[PDB]
């Protein structure tokens, strides 16, 4: 599913992630945005062999297992297919889990490079939320 802008920060709000850890809404919408463009089945391969998937884009080495990457961790315990269903919640719990591992939202590469610092509340501007 392709969320819309609005429609995707109403979800994540929902899911309580407004604020999680100290991070605004906008940031997380925001690295939706980089990271898939909104879309829940977008996956991207790595050089690594690895493969991330879903909205927020999470890596096959630690976050799930796609029965094809060797030594992967699955430390948000499952198959990578569930990250790209049109119900977010498990792409939600496990984002908790990352951007409570102690780096934060670095540990997405897009917000890293195109999120952090920027004016963030313009990704929920306009928004009935």
């Amino acid at each position: 599913k392709v969320f819309g802008r609005c429609e995707l920060a109403a979800a994540m709000k929902r899911h309580g992630l407004d604020n999680y850890r100290g991070y605004s809404l906008g940031n997380w919408v925001c690295a939706a945005k980089f990271e898939s463009n909104f879309n829940t089945q977008a996956t991207n391969r790595n050089t690594d062999g690895s493969t991330d998937y879903g909205i927020l884009q999470m890596n096959s080495r630690w976050w799930c297992n796609d029965g094809r990457t060797p030594g992967s961790r699955n430390l948000c315990n499952i198959p990578c297919s569930a990250l790209l269903s049109s119900d977010i919640t498990a792409s939600v719990n496990c984002a908790k889990k990352i951007v409570s591992d102690g780096n934060g939202m670095n540990a997405w590469v897009a917000w890293r490079n195109r999120c952090k610092g920027t004016d963030v509340q313009a990704w929920i501007r306009g928004c009935r939320l």
